[PDB]
């Protein structure tokens, strides 16, 4: 038993709900939170942005250490950073941005970062701003991911299509 709650079953072990995630980690504090980020871990807008802001910028202070030492992730790539206010941990994850010709194929890579953790609260990857197709989106976390991901979808509208389109 885990502490999510009013999530719809998807599979074995993909589980999805209308929320804003950014809401639903204050509320859960998850032990993993996943970040829609880029490869430079600059966190303007979208999840990444949002997370950012409900962390008071404490992410992007710890996210640009980070790449000073480090350099940039990989499109497909992920880190694992702290979860500050919000979870124990954020592991920031790349998935290809469509926006930026960034081949589709790197999706099933980014999501293959999310079978490194037991229980995860995530975004669909490659969604929203990184143009992605978010019914394709989850159809790719369900074939790669095998650990219990507790996916936040924010748009009530694409919350029903995704629900109503799944096979
Ligand atoms: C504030 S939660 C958020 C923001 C932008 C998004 O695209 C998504 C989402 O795609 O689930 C969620």
């Amino acid at each position: 038993v885990n502490s999510f709650s009013g999530y719809l079953k998807l599979t074995d072990n993909v589980y999805i709900k209308n929320a804003d995630i950014v809401e639903e980690a204050k509320k859960v504090k998850p032990t993993v939170v996943v970040n829609a980020a880029n490869v430079y871990l600059k966190h303007g807008g979208g999840v990444a942005g949002a997370l950012n802001k409900a962390t008071n910028n404490a992410m992007q202070v710890e996210s640009d250490d980070y790449i000073a030492t480090n350099g940039p992730l990989k499109v497909g790539g992920s880190c694992v950073l702290s979860g500050h206010n919000l979870a124990k941990h954020c592991l920031h994850v790349v998935g290809p941005n469509v926006n930026k010709g960034e081949d589709i194929q790197l999706l099933k890579s980014a999501y293959e970062n999310f079978n490194q953790h037991e229980v995860l609260l995530a975004p669909l990857l490659s969604a929203g701003i990184f143009g992605a197709d978010p019914i394709h989106s989850l159809r790719v976390c369900v074939d790669t991911v095998r650990t219990n991901v507790y996916l936040a979808v924010f748009d009530k509208n694409l919350y029903d299509k995704l629900v109503s389109s799944f096979l």
